[PDB]
Formats: C-alpha cells, sequence, structure tokens
C-alpha cells in the first residue's frame, strides 16, 4: 500500500523468475505476447540476464541466435519461434525462406539487421564464467571456439555490406535495424518513402498494446512494411538494395555500438588467443567506425548526426542517439565535454520534471517529444544499461553509478516495463519486457 | 575462486530461477530428476516460494495439489505428472487408481499422506498478498472462498480417521508419511516388518543419487514396499489399516505440525469471516494435538517421543523430531527450556564440529548417526525454515533470526542442496531442491 | 535531487557516527543541544544502539546511568554532564544533591523517574554478545555480576514504591515520568494542577526548537515546573509524595513496560543463575502488571486507560497508550483481535493520509490531535522501535516486520529526527536524536 | 561462533563509529594510539570516507591539513596534534618549528612530504556533494573557492621542487615520503645511508605494536632518523638537500599517483570555473610524470622502476610499486597486457596460496617478502582502494569490482587493521586504522 516498491532481492527474484518464463527451451521471447520471438539485440540483453543465472543458459541463447546467421554474415533481427503467430509482419510476409539466398535452413528469420550488442554479451558471460571456476570457464571457452568464427562473419559483414565506401558508418535500409522504431531521427527519410500499391495487412502490435499513444500510427506502419515489398523485389540481394531502397540512413549510434563490439571482441581475441589476422581486423573496425562517428558530430556541443544517404543530408534531431559519441570514444577533449554538458543539462538528464536522472529517448524540450509514443520520448531501461556499461568502460564510474541507481529505482516497481513515462514514471510498452529483466539483473550483481 | 558464494541478490534470482525451471505448468518437481512430481509437503514449500514471486502462480500450486485430495479428505504424498515415469514406487504400483475408492479422478495419486504444512503456506500467501494491494489479495481471498472447505476437509481427515482415539496424535501407516523416510525414529518399528513375497521391483531413487551413502538400503526398500502390498491388500480402505498394516506409529513431529496448522488456519478463519463452527472445530484440534505432543515428553528433558502402536511402546530416539513440543507449545516453563537447552548444546545446534550452527536431522552424537544417509545425520534446509518459522511464532525472534542467518550461509553454494553435510557442508541428496529454494526465497525477503 | 534519502549502509554509517557524535566520553547525549545530558530511556535505547558497535561501550552506557541510581532504588530520569547547560530544569532548579536524602552522592540528576525500558536494552546487549566470542560474552556476564542487584532494586523500588497498593499500575507524581510530557492522555490531570507561587524561570527548549507548533505550550511548562516545587518541598520524600502532589496518575504503558521488562529479566536471571528469590519476585511483578494493565482495558475495543488517582477516574483518551495490553499480553483473545484492528484500522496506522503505515502519538481522528505538537500527533521512531520489538516478542513477526520496514522507510532521510510529522513526513523536534540512531542500528542488523 | 565476520550494513556502521572515534575535533588520528596525529596522505583518505557521513567534516579534515602547508606549498606527512605524545619522532625531534623557514605558524609538523592523493579526496567530496543538493553542494563549492589556491601550490611545489629536471618523477629526501617505509623498494638507497653522531633516542612505535615481527628493525630506525639530522643541518631548505641528502630516489608510484592527481584536479578546475593558466599547468604535469613513469617500464613486462639519483641506477624490486603505469596509464598496450598479466598472475594476485585476491605489497615469490612485516609483503586495504578506484578511473570496471569485493571480504572482520597477513588474513600493524575505516565506507556506498 504505502511502498508499492520492492527490494532488491525481491526484485533480482522477480526478474529471474520472468526470464525463466519467457524461455521456450532454446529461445527467450523479447516480451511474452507483443515480441512473441527471438529479437537479436534483445537476445544479447537476454544473454546478458542469464549470466548470472546459469552460463550454459547464456550460451545456448547466443548459439541459437548465431544458428540463425545469414550465409553472408548477416544476423537478423528476427529469429522466430516455431508455429508462434501473434507478432506482424511475421515469416509469410517476410518470405525470406522462400525468396532469400543467404537465409538460413531450417530456421524462420526477417530480412534485416539490429545492432551487434552481441560482443558486450560474450564479454559479461566471460567475466561471469571466471568467478565461477574450472567447469563454467570450459563453458564459456567452447563457446569461444565454437563461435568466434561466426562472430566475425557477423562483423566482417557490417564492415564490408552496411559500410560499402569505407565511411565507418552503417547505413540501414529500415529504420527497424535501428531498434528504434519510430525515433523522430528518421521522421525526415520515411517522409520520403512514398508506398505503391501495400499489399493488405493487419496489424497485431496494437491489439496487445490498445492504447494509441504508445505505439507507432498507422501510416507508419505503411512506410515500414512497404519498405518490406522493397526488400523482398530483389529478393533481399545486398547488391541491389542500394539501387532499390527508398530508404538509406547512416545511423551514428549504430556506428557507435559497432565501434564499441569491435573493440571488446577484439580484446577477448587477445585474451583467448583467437588469430592475429582477426584481432587486427577487429581493432582496425574499431577505429574506423569511431572516426565515422566523430566525423558526424557538431563542432560545437559534440552532439552526432544521423545521415540520409539519398538525401545527401545530415539529419539534425534532439534524441539520445546523440550521444553516440560518448559510447565510443574519440572526440576532442573540449567537445566531449560540452557533449557531457548537453547529457547533463536541462535538455536531457537535467529537466526539471523527469521523476528519475535518466536518459529520455527524445529530449522533451523538443518539438518531436511525445511523452508515451515508443522511442518518441518515453525513458528505456536498455539504453539506461547500454550508456551505464558504456560509461563505466570510459571511466567514468559515478555517471555510471547515477544511471544504474537511478534505473535500478525506476525498475523497482517490478513491472520490467518496456519504458517508462519520462514525467510520472507509469510503466509503458510491454510489461515483462526480457532485457528490462536483464538489465536489473546484470545491475543488482 | 576464492569465494564460490553467491550474493543475497544473486541467490534470491537463482533460487527463483530454480523454481520457475521445476515448474510444469501447473505444479512445480520437488527435483529436476529424483523427485520429478509434486510432493504434498513440497508443495507447500514451493507455494511459499512463490509468494513474493506470484501469488496467481502461488495459489496455483495449492489449486493443483488440493484437486488431488482423496473423497475423503486425505491429501495423498505424491501427485503424479502426466507422462512422467523416473520416480518408483509410481502410479502403477500403488495401483491407487484402480483400487482406492477414495482416489480422485482425472488425477494419479500416490496412497498415503505427509505432514499438514499447508496452511502455513496459506498464511505466507495472505501475508504477501495483503502488501501488494488490491487485485492481489482479491486472488488470495478468492482461494480461500475456493478452498477453506477442501483444507477443513483435511484437518478434519487428520483429525477423525488418523486419531480414530482422540488422543490428540497423528498415526502413520508408512514412514514416509513422516516425511522422513529412514529416520532411525522408525527402525524399531522397521524391525517388525517382515516382507511376504514382495512383486519384483528395481529402485529408480539410486540411479539418480548413485552414492549409497546417501539413500537408505535396499533391505529398507523392500519394507518400504511392502508396507505398499499390506494397503493395496485392502484397497486402502481407512477402516481395514488398522486390522492390517504391520507399521503403525504417531508421529508426534507430524502432530506438532497439525497442532500449529489448526491454530494458523483457525486465526486465517477468523480473519476471513470462515464459519464459526470451523474456527471452533479448528483451535478444539489445535489444543487436542498440544497435548497429544506434550504428552509424549520426556519430563526432564522436555524432548518428544514418538509411539509404536503395534509395540505399545515408547518411541526413544535422537532426532531433531525430539524437539516437537518447541513447535506447537504447551510445555510447562521449565521443561521447555530444558528443551531448548537440549536443542542448543552439544548433542545438537551446539556440537562442536558442525560447519554451521543448524539443527542436525540425527543427533551427532547418536550411535544412529550417520552423516551423509538422508534422515540419519544431515541438515536439512527444509527443517531449518520450519523450525525459524515456528521459532519466530513462538516470539523467539532472536532464536529464529540465527537459523534463517546460518541457514542462509550454508545456502550461499547456490547448490540448493536437498540434505548437507553437517561437518563439512558439502551438498548431498538431489541438487537443485525445489522447496530449498522456496526457504531462500523466503528467508531473503 | 530525485531522491535524497540514504541506502541501508549509508544509513547504518550515519546512524553510527550521530551516536559517537553525541558520546561525551562516559554518556551519551539524548541529542546534541535539546537534551545536552543523560536521559534514562534514552540512554537504555542508546545501549541498543551501542551494541552492534561495541558490547564494551553500551554496557559503559548502562554503568554509567546505574552510577546515579538512587539509594532506594530509583533511576531518575536525567544524569546531568557535569559543567554542561542549555537544558531546563537544570540541577540548581531540581535541588536534588541538597535536598533529597537518597540522590547520589557525586552525580547530579533530576527527582523524578522514567519508563523501565532497561532489561530490554539488557537482553539486546546480551544477544550481540553471544555471537561474538569468548572476550564479549566475558564483557556483558561481568556487567550482569556487577549490576543485577542494582537491576532488581530499580525493579523493587518500582513494585514496592510506586505500586504501595498492589494494584499492578504504576503511578506516576509527573507527567515528565511517562516519557510522553504533553501527551492529551495527562491533560485532565494537569488541569487538576494550580501552581502557588512559582519561582521566575526562562524556557531553554524553545530556544533550541523556536517553533512554537512543536514544542508544549507556557502554560503546561507552568505545570511542569510547579510539580517540581511540590516535590521539593518534601524533599524527594517518598512517603510523603501522596499526602502533597497534586499530580497522580496509574500509567498504563510505563505499567506495560515493566510488565515485559520483569518478564525480560527474569529469563535473563534464569539464564544467568541469578538467586531464584530474584526471578520469583520479576515473574510475579510480570504477571502482577500484566493483571494491572488487563483490569484498564474497554471491554469492547481492549483499550487500556490511564487512571487518575487523585479524580479516581479513568482516563479516555486516544493515544497509542491505548496499546498497552499488546506490549505485554493478557488479554482475552476476542478483545486483542480488536485491539488490534484499532491499532491498524482508520484511527491509527490505516489512517488514509499517513506518509507511513505507523503509529501516531494520538489518533489523527481524535479532537486532540495536533501533526506537529511532540506527544499529541507526531511519528516517534521511538515509539515505533519499542511496538516492533514486542511485537515480535508476541510472535506476531510479521507485523513486527511491517513496522519496521515503515520505520526504516521514514527515517530513509537521515535526519534521526526525534518526531517526524505524520503526514507529510517533515522531521521535528531535535535532530540527530540519540534513540532514533538507537532504533535505525538495531533494524539494520 | 560459526562465522565472526560483520555484515554490510554492521561494517558501514563500525567503521563510521571508528572515524568519529579517532577525531579530535577537526583532525583525525590515523589510528588511536600508534598514529596519534594527522598524517597527510591518512587525512585525504579519512576525508574520503567522512564524505558519505558529512561533507562538511570532511572538508574541514582536508582544511586543517592545508592549514599546516608550508610557505613554499609542501603538504608535511605529520601535523601533530598539540599537547598529544606517542609518537616518534615528535615535534622536537624534527624541530620544524624552529629551523624551517617555510613552516607553518601556529601548527606543528614534520619537515618532509607524502603522496598528493588530496585531489582524489576532493573528488569524492564533490560526487556525495552532487548527490547531496544545494546547501551541500555550496559547502563543496567554498571549499574550492578557499582552497583551490593552496592545491596548486602543493601541486606546483611537487612539480618545480621535488622535479627539477623535469624529468616527470618526483624525488625522494626520506623513504617515509613513499608512504612504504621499509618497502624492500629503498634497501639498496638506504644500504648508502651511514649515520654519523645520531642523537639518542627511543622508539615509540614498537611500544604499542611489540610484535617485532610487524615493524621495522632498529637499524632500520637509526638510517630514518639519520636522514632527519640530514635535513635538519641545512633547516629544510629546499635548495640545499640535493647536496647534504644521502637518500635521494625518484619514487615511481609517487610519480603515478600525482599524474593521476594532476589530471583530476584539472578536471575539477574546468568543472568549476578555475583560472584557466592552472588547468592548463595541471594538464601539463599529467602528461609529464605519465610519461616519467613509463619511462621507467620494462620492456617486457611493463613494470615500473625507481631511480636512485645517488648511484644513478635503476632499482629493480617485486612489490605493488611495480604496478605504477596502470594507475596513470601511458604504456602502449602490449605492454600494458604484459603489466596486467604480472598482477593477476602466480607472482602476485593469482598466488595459490593467498587467503584473498589481492595485491601483497611485496610479491610473495620474491626473496624480499616477509608476510607480516609492514611493507615487505602484507596486503593493506588503502592500496587495495587506490587501486580499485584508479582501475575504475581506467574503465576496467570488473577488475576494479574484483579488488573491493576481496576487500570487503578481508574487512569483514571488522578489525579495520592497517594490513593484513596475506595468507592466513590475520589483522596486523594497528587495529582501528583510520583509513582501513575510509576505504570500507567509501566501497560499501
Amino acid at each position: 500500500p504505502h511502498d508499492p516498491s520492492f527490494t532488491p532481492t525481491q526484485l533480482a527474484a522477480r526478474a529471474a523468475y520472468l526470464l525463466r518464463g519467457n524461455d521456450l527451451g532454446t529461445m527467450t521471447t523479447a516480451a511474452p505476447l507483443l515480441y512473441p520471438h527471438m529479437w537479436s539485440w534483445d537476445a544479447a540483453f537476454v544473454a546478458i540476464g542469464l549470466a548470472p543465472l546459469s552460463v550454459e543458459r547464456a550460451v545456448v541463447e547466443l548459439d541459437t541466435l548465431l544458428s540463425a546467421q545469414w550465409r553472408n554474415g548477416m544476423i537478423p533481427h528476427i529469429v522466430f519461434a516455431n508455429g508462434v503467430d501473434g507478432y506482424f509482419p511475421g515469416p509469410a510476409r517476410w518470405a525470406t525462406a522462400t525468396l532469400a539466398d543467404n537465409a538460413p535452413r531450417n530456421r524462420l528469420t526477417s530480412g534485416i539487421t539490429q545492432p551487434p550488442v552481441h560482443a558486450i554479451a560474450v564479454q559479461r558471460i566471460l567475466e561471469h564464467a571466471r568467478t565461477r571456476g574450472r567447469s563454467t570457464r570450459a563453458v564459456a571457452e567452447a563457446f569461444l571456439d565454437r563461435r568466434w568464427g561466426d562472430l566475425m562473419r557477423w562483423h566482417r559483414w557490417l564492415a564490408e555490406c552496411r559500410d560499402r565506401n569505407e565511411r565507418g558508418r552503417i547505413t540501414l535500409y529500415h529504420g527497424w535495424e535501428s531498434g528504434m522504431a519510430n525515433s523522430p531521427r528518421w521522421d525526415s527519410a520515411y517522409a520520403n518513402v512514398v508506398p505503391g500499391k501495400l499489399p493488405e495487412y493487419q496489424r497485431a502490435d496494437n491489439v496487445i498494446i490498445t492504447d494509441p499513444s504508445q505505439r507507432p500510427s498507422d501510416g507508419e506502419y505503411d512506410r515500414y512494411l512497404w519498405l518490406l515489398e522493397e526488400m523482398k523485389a530483389v529478393r533481399y540481394d545486398d547488391e541491389r538494395l542500394p539501387s532499390v531502397m527508398s530508404f538509406q540512413v547512416e545511423d551514428v549510434f549504430f556506428s557507435a555500438i559497432f565501434s564499441v563490439a569491435c573493440q571488446v571482441l577484439a580484446e577477448i581475441g587477445e585474451d583467448y588467443k583467437r588469430p592475429h589476422a582477426d584481432v587486427k581486423d577487429l581493432y582496425l573496425w574499431a577505429e574506423r567506425f569511431r572516426a565515422g562517428v566523430v566525423e558526424t558530430t557538431d563542432q560545437r556541443t559534440g552532439a552526432a548526426r544521423d545521415f540520409d544517404v539519398l538525401a545527401e543530408k545530415w539529419l539534425v534531431t534532439e534524441t539520445a542517439a546523440q550521444f553516440a559519441p560518448l559510447l565510443c570514444g574519440g572526440l576532442p577533449h573540449d567537445r566531449e565535454r560540452a557533449l557531457l554538458k548537453l547529457l547533463e543539462g536541462p535538455r536531457f538528464c537535467g529537466h526539471p520534471d523527469l521523476k528519475y536522472g535518466l536518459i529520455p529517448s527524445t529530449s522533451p524540450v523538443s518539438r518531436d517529444f511525445r511523452p508515451r509514443e515508443y522511442w518518441r520520448g518515453p525513458v528505456w531501461p536498455v539504453l539506461t544499461w547500454l550508456f551505464s556499461w558504456c560509461f563505466a568502460r570510459r571511466g567514468w564510474a559515478e555517471r555510471a553509478r547515477l544511471l544504474r541507481q537511478e534505473g535500478l529505482r525506476q525498475a523497482s516497481d517490478g513491472s520490467f516495463a518496456e519504458y517508462y513515462e519520462p514525467f510520472t514514471g507509469e510503466p509503458l510498452g510491454s510489461m515483462q519486457q526480457s532485457w528490462t529483466a536483464a538489465a536489473v539483473l546484470d545491475w543488482l550483481g
């Protein structure tokens, strides 16, 4: 009654209870109903959440994801559960099994990608395994033996096929590949996507989340689904997409995560005596994408910009993605101090009306801000976790600690919500969201 | 490496992870492999462990158990999982579905009972639900509406059919009904059980636990299975068992739990406006069994004795069951002080070689003590929990706290072992034992 | 910032820092400025708070108090610090050094008493000492050897000199002896106190606490100080007080504390082989004062009434002292259930406007309620602690737990306030109050 | 009992109780008896430990130290408490009041310096203050206004007067200035110190710590005290010390601490708009002393060497000071990996006989190792803390976490020992050492 929050032990227990409850056997759904399949970057965070519970099962989560890797190295953003419906677009709509030459056999997947947080999950698994003794280390090391090549092929596909011009930024062909479907970042690029005759469909997502203020609009879904038509028309061929896609953007946040992931995987490579050529390529990509991210930045504030490849235009918006350079490093000293002032100030974590000192997905002072509407404003625990972990890696121990503390305070209601209203703290999106439980589990230690 | 123990949050998370992992859907197995079905008093403890995680699912656990209640009110000690093998004796051996007129329809069960800890689980569910607000209170109250009569019929069957002579002690027809299969308590009664021609069988339990030092002997299993033959021969008829059973003992520990359970259920009855006649009967039974327990006690030490009904003999052994009167109250002041001195002294919790200050199942100084052998010596987390909870209810806050603290220290290895070696702390029995995880979850709060 | 509360470790650290900061050497002040001397029941709580930090120093605190015990057994409510000013009435006003035949030599004290919580502090010291090993047990046991007789003389003085008619209730000659100066309990007795020629004085308390809404009025202080004149006029002679005092009340809360303290001290005496005649007397007094408390109770609600000895009338008020019978036991079952319903319902802990689920000193629905005014409404951490500890000793583990949880939530601001505003949680009275820090330290474990 | 360790809250409480117990008013002694005055780098750590308890009192600690700063900027290593005896050499032996032109007025101090950890304490005070709201921020900011210039003069004195040749390393004229009196680092330099006519003296330190195995030898003390005679003979004149001192070493650990402290203080200066010329000088010194540390390093292992200025030779020893480059950064990637391998391997934290995974002051495999003898082997909580904090600032979050976890495990006995036996965990040196309590308080959060 007086305090509906849970203690740290109750919260850790409920988080673990949730993760096991979303386990289908060898894959964990991203949420019970809204996302009843395996999503790529959710699966990485699920592996992080499972590592304190079972290193073996955390490795299983990544093995399942990597078993769905495309022939060319791409990790698709959905690995569909066998016989499960209730998410749209589902496998019939993607038609990758029939159309895509590089699609896996004996797995059904989507035909687009998602950010490469996977190396970070591998590091957390290895860190847990090393505290657990010989048998558990052997599990994690056997996973490295079995999957190091697949991880390399994933990073190599990103570096070679989504950065064809060696600019150090990743090109996306769908806003879904950013992880942030309706971010204001993509609005001006989506405005130039004009659907042709689009085959009939009915959304599933807003049958589960019925409050229209919390999900994208019908007109946005028409553009999301039209881009699918464009990809299917060229049978998901990498070489043909640049010629046909109505949406081609360089995603600076994805690019910064890739830089970090390359550096992380390179250090794993050195510690576990992987091939020197692989380690050298990883360090090369880490520096290439760090530089690519820095090249986008405002010289006064450090804020990173996305780039619309079709319009040949920097995309200037006020979202959390602006803070990409903080994740990967590389900014000059003065510019990074300015970027931190922006982060901590009244446009983001310093905004006087926020319930928690956390990073809203869109600045509350932006014209684009909508406090309930998915990536247009709400506070996302997954981002809080990713920022806190990257900040700790930068050496910003107190900044990381504060994000963790506020994230745990927000999460102490036990809803494990997908995102939270930034002013009232109301849980929004799906409840029982796996990567929110995973963030809590990793934080609580 | 240096410290393989888990933090309170890691331990709570792993305990919850385990409980959900043993969940078959509407019943939780007592262990993954050794006990791959629902056991009656394990199910009560599972409900206690689930209450901090999901009041709804805790209620489901008790609903499933009570759906298997016999027509006469008996709660059987096993509710078998549909299609699951691997425990022996299984349903084919009991043959209750074919033979027992009072057996449930559409559930397969054993033909014997187990201690009535269920009311304690109901109290813990209600206590959790009241901290969680209106909707959760409604779940727990709807369970009371739906199951109060079944709980009454359970207590009434114990009081009327297993205490036919109104002595205030429960008669058992199998040592398995005590929850303590090979306790030294039953050795002299088992010595008078002479098997006839016993149908061939092969144990399953020692295929899973292969160390022979940790389980009962083949000769003990022959007697356990012969008693089954005696019960089947009279088709599990309550009225016929006293005439045919080679094993008839009054179990003072079971009797003390019943007294406590009656008092607990009576208080629930008063708080939730149940029928006055039911509450009055519960208080009557609570006092009858408190007196029955006290009547067994040594006048100098307070230690409670079991009674062999066939031999007409008090059973004097040195096991944790001696402390029955501490659970239910009723001893004169001087005698209870003596009993506490026995508990805290060098024969039990004070023994100088114990790794933890916990109650061994058999006194280490007894000729009967075997440090690995099931109920002949090891320390059982389930007993630690039951003693700590009953002690707190007596008002012995520090004694309860110390048992909890030592139990948590012992459990901090994360094996969730069925029992522990009292000197080395080695985990024994089944790992991943559900009621050990439940004790940890309840303790950690 | 977004949440100014302290973590448990920060709170425990700050509580201990405070207690050591208030240590003058061999006595701890009750607060830094408002109460810059040793008060008797504060000193008991200080000893409880010191026990987790230093058993030696906890023992010193009680040794210092008992060194000021009067020749007849009375423990006076203030032991003044040598050469310290800033509290009024000071030693000159009491004039016990010169007037009181029973006052101690080479300590300056007041001339009235306070509740006998001291045995509870001895129990907590012994419980800590027993967890700390041999040298620490030796310290606590030596304190018992040295002070058991003084503790007996304290209890004997209460039983013989403040319960002259063996009614099982303690008579007070000053409202200050209740520990609750301006409780509504005493208003009708104080209305019959008419000061004669009262020597001029200036208050000190409201120089420190200047907000007039938080302290008693000048008119009340005139009565407090006039009662001192009546005592001085008979030189504090126990035999003459009944003939001259304008204020003579039986305090049912003090009486219930005394019942509990006698039972606690008797159990200590048994455990440490103290003289049997002493233990027998303690148990006799425990039951006499239990019965005396029960005799006062409302036949419907169980609520305990104080008694005005001069007016020969029961004093019916709506304060926390009504709950005296819950501390010591003795109510018939049905009436204790009614009393608990009153405690947990909308007149006390269930009042809908309370910030915390805690017991206000006066019911918010009473015409006497004043949310800021000392004992006329505020929530006192010292009472939360006493009720929680007594409730645990009754066996009401969950009720005790809930009081401790809410008390720790309230105290997490780190002000260690004397009392708190019941609706807003505003800290009131002296900050850095020693017994509030002691409560927190005992709770946090 | 079965486990004498304290819970986190009990430990935090006892640490704070200790720190307040060692408070003389405006300075905290480094220990109760062994070190009954203010030491300079202890005072910095005391301020860190006080910051979670009282930002005001933490600031006072540094104000008291800086009030004893010499005219030339030097912070002396002892500020003597007025009229306190029991440490030798005391103020009479140093004779700085009468001989040293730069000694402060109305403070008594020693005549040598100690490592510049002070900026790290300022950062922790500011970080706490920023979580506590406006009044507390005002206190910390006022301290910066009042003392920024003194902090600059301290850093300037080190950079200009103890690095006269701009080598980026700090020259010591006494092994006591390293904070590590009897480190094997200094043995070959001390072998070239030949006392002349040394005035008679009696040690005080080994009257308190009487076990000869835990303190330096008489022969070492003769050399410590003779160096004082050489300084007094030139009246502590900075310009004359190079011409007369028999001990002149470049201390690479002190140098690395100075690099870190300059970087930390420069960031503070930027954040609080201090003069730009000061910030520029601080960053210049941070990089100069980083480079100076790196220049000393082994080309295979990265291990840092001290330099004997008189012998013009690198000092190669196997102590924790080898790890200086991990604190300040600057090693090439491959050599820093080698240095981390040395730290985590069998010569240091991975030695198989260590009770805790912590850094011994001297390698257990070195011929110089002595497991009880002050800096010749014991594990020092102060160094665990410094390494953990510096490692977190490098971004090595898991390495920092592991040091803190093991440090808290070691400290959970509550002795707050000066140092610990590396194999048995036996507390050694002074108990109730202030900077050990400070480490614990900072860690527990």
